[PDB]
């Protein structure tokens, strides 16, 4: 099985996943899948409030099981190994509205450009 | 060695309402380190912390020992690293493989009030 999800939305509030450049196609992480990933985070105004890039430490976690924010969980599944995404998340799917204390407002919109590195033991 | 989470009696609730696991309660903590420096305080904000305890929402000390506390309560929870935030801390605030330790008031559990 091969695709791409050039553009996904779940959902007004909600997630949606603009693939910048393409993974193979055929690589998707599924739920409790290890993922490795790059992400740099920007509210609607462009400032950067996070960077796992600018501290050249690979972000892991387990997806799907609701240790991320909802938008990461519904929208990190829709890659594959080796993309580049955009991820727009609406609070409903983020932090709400009380925010992260000392990084995100309350109601705020959160844009992630994500690369998916790593799939439990599968490398881009 | 040893690890754990205890919790040490300063002011008796009214010994008679615990927190399920599920329960919804309201808590003013402040939380410092080993060191003795605070790292935050709810009571400073003056801001009741509510959480559902029991489903993980909290670190495991906090799961583990407000539902040991009875409404009104005040105590204080010191808390190994291995039930907090383990070795690799909390980023800007706690240090990895830290030892916590929350002053804990019990101020509601879902609506009742003492
Ligand atoms: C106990 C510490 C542990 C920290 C790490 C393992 C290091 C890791 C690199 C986090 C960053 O450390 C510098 C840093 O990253 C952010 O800047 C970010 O960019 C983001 O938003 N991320 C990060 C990337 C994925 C999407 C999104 C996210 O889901 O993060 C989770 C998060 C904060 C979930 C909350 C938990 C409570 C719950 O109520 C809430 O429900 C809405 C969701 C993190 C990974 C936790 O699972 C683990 C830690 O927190 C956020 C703002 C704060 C976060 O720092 C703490
Ligand atoms: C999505 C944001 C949301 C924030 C709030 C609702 C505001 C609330 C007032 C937190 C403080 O905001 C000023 C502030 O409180 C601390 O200072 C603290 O004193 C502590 O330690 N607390 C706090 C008191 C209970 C015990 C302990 C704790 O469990 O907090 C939880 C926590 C951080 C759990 C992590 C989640 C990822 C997981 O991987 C990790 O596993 C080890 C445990 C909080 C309440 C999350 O449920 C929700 C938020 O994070 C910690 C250091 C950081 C925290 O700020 C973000």
């Amino acid at each position: 099985f091969e695709a791409q999800k050039i553009e996904w939305h779940e959902g007004s509030s909600g997630v949606t996943k603009e693939l910048k450049s393409p993974g193979n196609g055929v690589d998707f992480p599924k739920k409790g899948d290890f993922v490795t990933i790059h992400y740099t985070g920007r509210l609607t105004d462009g400032s950067k409030f996070d960077s796992s890039v600018d501290r050249n430490e690979p972000f892991q976690t387990q997806i799907g099981t609701g240790r991320v924010i909802k938008g990461w969980d519904e929208g990190v599944p829709q890659m594959s190994l080796g993309e580049k995404a955009v991820l727009t998340i609406t609070p409903d799917y983020g932090y709400g509205a009380r925010g992260f204390p000392g990084v995100i407002p309350g109601n705020s919109t959160l844009i992630f450009e994500v690369e998916l590195l790593g799939i439990n033991n599968k490398r881009a």
